[PDB]
RNA sequence: UGAUGGAGGUAGAGCACUGUUUGGACUAGGGGCCCAUCGGGUUACCGAAUUCAGAUAAACUCCGAAUGCCAUUCAUUUAU
């Protein structure tokens, strides 16, 4: 259905795939929160930022 | 980012060829004498006529890949 999401790391020192996928979601500051519905593009967005981002399923 | 279709010989085991290669069988027949002045060239090297196994590459390979790239009146998010 819907997901929550949150940064817990920094964007610094990371390649330009991961910066682009972060800005594509709308994640600017650390510990910001964005809620978005579960598509099958968004699960692919998260399967490349899995280590920077934590996911709650609300 | 997800889905779909395709372009192309990189990572090497691999006796498809090109060169490099180690053992065994085998003979087409030859090693100064043949053994001899017609039958076994003989112990032995035996390749190519053959063939049983094993090695190997950057300029050797019918065939790949990890989405890397190019494309789509396609999908979701974002702002170029």
């Amino acid at each position: 259905a819907e997901l929550k999401i949150t940064l817990k790391r920094s964007v610094i020192g990371r390649p330009q795939n991961q910066r682009a996928t972060v800005k594509a979601l709308g994640l600017g500051k650390v510990n910001s929160t964005v809620t978005k519905p579960a598509n099958e593009a968004i699960k692919g967005m998260v399967n490349t930022i899995s280590h920077l981002v934590d996911v709650e399923e609300v």
